[PDB]
This record gives C-alpha cells, sequence and structure tokens, in this order.
C-alpha cells in the first residue's frame, strides 16, 4: 500500500532531517493530498504523489528538498533510475532542469 507518516518520518531521519524539518514535508504530503508512494533507495528518499490534478514528486536526502509539481511518468521514471544509478538529488535535478528546459 502506501507507506506511513511515521515510516516517513524514520527514514527522513535516516536521510538527515529534523522532525520540525519532517513535520514541513508532511504538511506538504499533505497538501497534496494524493497516494503518498514514498520509497527508500540507497538512504536516498523518493516521494511520488499520484493525484488526477497532477503527479507530485519530492526528493529528500542529507538536507536537500526538491518540489516538484505535475510530473509525468516519463519525468518520474527517469528520476527512479537515476537513483538507483547511485545519482545524487543535486544531480538529478540538473537532470531534470534539462528536462524542463526541452
Amino acid at each position: 500500500g502506501l507507506l506511513t507518516r511515521e515510516e516517513i518520518e524514520a527514514a527522513l531521519k535516516e536521510a538527515g532531517f529534523t522532525e520540525e524539518e519532517i513535520r514541513k514535508v508532511l504538511a506538504w504530503l499533505e497538501r497534496v493530498g494524493g497516494e503518498r508512494k514514498v520509497l527508500k533507495v540507497a538512504g536516498k528518499i523518493l516521494i511520488i504523489v499520484e493525484k488526477r490534478a497532477g503527479s507530485r514528486l519530492l526528493l529528500l536526502y542529507a538536507g536537500r528538498v526538491i518540489e516538484k509539481e505535475g510530473m509525468s511518468r516519463e519525468e518520474v521514471e527517469a528520476i527512479k533510475q537515476l537513483i538507483s544509478a547511485g545519482a545524487t538529488v543535486e544531480e538529478i535535478e540538473a537532470i531534470i532542469k534539462r528536462i524542463e528546459a526541452r
């Protein structure tokens, strides 16, 4: 199913976020109100929140916060692959910017 808020908290504490920062993330998750499919790959937190008004995506790791809205399946898939490739959130964002430039 979907990852619970308590499990997300623990995962983000591993990623390197404080409970206050996590609270902000939880607010973001509630803001969208979609299906919070949160994955933990190699320490990197891949938050995929599916919604009919547009899939939202949030990358969290080592204090880095990448908030994206209106993400396509191809973009989300690419991000997931980059994470599994061992790419950092900053490097992923650089790739996303290259995508957005197109």
